[PDB]
């Protein structure tokens, strides 16, 4: 049998194409400025910082740091597999609507991908980080977009090394005008690109705390960046403390 809160979840689950970007803007821009805007950085995984943040939540959305080419990306240590083995996330991801931002990015023979987004509303967690039930699940809003293969890039088409940052950052503000559009306060964010995908975690980290003093200024009452970091240097999770403690 279907486990609870599938079927709403994948018939809710919602598009947004490249041609709705000004859209995503004018979002954002008419809901900066409408809090004192709490942030932290921690080390939880993404679906442990929104199940703590989920009783304290008006509206909670968690980003997932997704494969362009395919649901899950095919499948251990990556974080979109995580959420796919404890959340409904992937009956989300196969479903109708969901397909096109597939079939363009794999027609778009670019690493940089293009600026489809997926909106799955009340995804149900249903497992915590060890693997057994929750007492009831527990939903969470993912927006689903994949940062640009940096590594990809340097591998295979260096000419758009240069265009790889201005790739991160305008669907980053893409991501956050997704959630103003569809007003959530509460953000998990985290460490975008880094992993799979190379991208500099200064640059990521960065490229955030620019847009949540910019664009984004105001626009969520809490945002939590989960960065799960097993590296005894700690790597990516210094990174992200180093460099968001202007904001936290
Ligand atoms: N559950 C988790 N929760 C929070 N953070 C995590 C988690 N797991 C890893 N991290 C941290 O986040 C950092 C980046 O996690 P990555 O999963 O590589 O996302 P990407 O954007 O770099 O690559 C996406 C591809 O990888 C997949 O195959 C997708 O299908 C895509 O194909 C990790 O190093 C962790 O420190």
């Amino acid at each position: 049998v279907r486990l609870p809160g599938l079927a709403a979840m994948r018939q809710g689950t919602r598009l947004f194409t490249p041609e709705q970007g000004e859209d995503l803007r004018e979002a954002l821009r008419r809901r900066r400025g409408s809090f004192q805007t709490t942030c932290e950085v921690t080390s939880e995984t993404t679906f442990a910082a929104a199940r703590r943040l989920r009783e304290k939540a008006s509206a909670l959305a968690a980003l997932n740091f997704a494969s362009a080419k395919n649901p899950g990306g095919g499948f251990a240590q990556a974080q979109e597999e995580d959420l796919c083995r404890g959340s409904g996330l992937y009956f989300s991801l196969t479903s109708p609507q969901a397909e096109p931002y597939y079939a363009v990015n794999r027609q778009s023979h670019s690493a940089l991908y293009t600026d489809h987004l997926i909106y799955s509303p009340q995804v149900p967690i249903f497992r915590d980080d060890a693997g057994q039930l929750l007492p009831a699940p527990v939903p969470v809003n993912i927006i689903t977009a994949p940062a640009p293969n940096a590594g990809a890039v340097a591998q295979s088409r260096p000419e758009q090394l240069p265009q790889v940052l201005p790739t991160l950052r305008e669907r980053a503000r893409r991501v956050l005008g997704v959630a103003a559009w569809m007003e959530q306060t509460h953000l998990v964010l985290g460490a975008w690109g880094c992993g799979v995908f190379r991208n500099d975690p200064a640059g990521v980290a960065r490229t955030f705390r620019e847009l949540l003093e910019g664009e984004a200024q105001g626009a969520f009452e809490h945002v939590t960046f989960a960065v799960l970091d097993n590296h005894p240097q700690h790597p990516k999770l210094g990174a992200f403390r180093r460099e968001l403690e202007s904001l936290c």
